[PDB]
RNA sequence: AAUAAGGAUUGACAGAUUGAGAGCUCUUUCUUGAUUUUGUGGGUGGUGGUGCAUGGCCGUUCUUAGUUGGUGGAGUGAUUU
């Protein structure tokens, strides 16, 4: 068997890392997202991601958060977190990952039905 | 009018919860300070309806040739040229 090494760059540091770090390693868009309208995104999610990941027993998933920030990023410290999102009415949750990392949040939440 | 400075209430760490560094909740029990909270009375959020409740504008008869009135004059008069 051969684990998702995020850009092996050698999970190991893509498990539990800074916000300077992967600020750089995203694909062009995001440079112009951590650095633009930077403040006031997680005025209190990375501070309810850290109340969740953190009030569990771990391994029992944690007690669901709330959020309408479908405009946040997927970063290497929210790895596991649980997360639950406004499509305009209700909180659709999601498994949060190492291979969701660099990608858009609430792309994921699917809003509109299709057929 | 009721809670009643003996706290109306507010806020939060982080962790449980989730997209999440929303104290959304619950764990704690710090903070909080008459500005809130609760019902009663009522408002003002409304790209929710009704274009046939309507305003204003803009399409159409319209790169149209067409209206209307006095004084005469005509013709109960609806009037007429």
């Amino acid at each position: 068997f051969k684990t998702h090494s995020y850009r092996g760059v050698d999970l190991e540091k893509l498990l539990e890392m800074s916000t300077e770090d992967f600020v750089k390693l995203a694909p062009a868009r995001v440079r112009r997202r951590f650095a633009r309208g930077m403040t006031s995104k997680p005025a209190g999610f990375m501070k309810k991601l850290r109340a969740a990941k953190l009030a569990a027993p771990e391994n029992e998933k944690p007690a669901p958060v709330r959020t309408h920030m479908r405009n946040m990023i997927i970063v290497p410290e929210m790895i596991g977190s649980v997360v639950g999102i406004y499509n305009g009415k209700a909180f659709n949750q999601v498994e949060i990952r190492p291979e969701m990392l660099g990608h858009y949040l609430g792309e994921f939440s699917i809003t509109y039905t299709p057929v």
